[PDB]
Formats: C-alpha cells, sequence, structure tokens
C-alpha cells in the first residue's frame, strides 16, 4: 500500500495508488492524489 502522505492516484501515476488502511485518498490537484 502507499504510504501515509503519499500520491494515491495520479493520471498516468503507474506507482501505489492503494493507501494505507487508515489513510484517506484525497485528490488535491489533477494528478496528486494523497493518502492523509
Ligand atoms: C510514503 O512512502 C512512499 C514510498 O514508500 C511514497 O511513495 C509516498 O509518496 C510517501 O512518501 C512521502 O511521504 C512520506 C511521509 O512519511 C515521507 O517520509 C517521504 O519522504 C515522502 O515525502
Amino acid at each position: 500500500t502507499q504510504s501515509h502522505y503519499g500520491q494515491c492516484g495520479g493520471i498516468g501515476y503507474s506507482g501505489p495508488t492503494v493507501c494505507a488502511s487508515g489513510t484517506t485518498c484525497q485528490v488535491l490537484n489533477p494528478y496528486y492524489s494523497q493518502c492523509l
């Protein structure tokens, strides 16, 4: 899973998108979504 404060869903982001249990994937910007 993605770490806390990590990107959880960018458009074209091939890395860890699934937030860790206890973190919310908050889309902050078009490509930047962060596990908060
Ligand atoms: C958490 O770790 C992931 C890799 O294991 C990264 O992909 C994430 O973006 C996230 O890293 C960022 O946030 C953490 C918060 O603890 C910082 O420690 C990292 O340096 C980085 O800024």
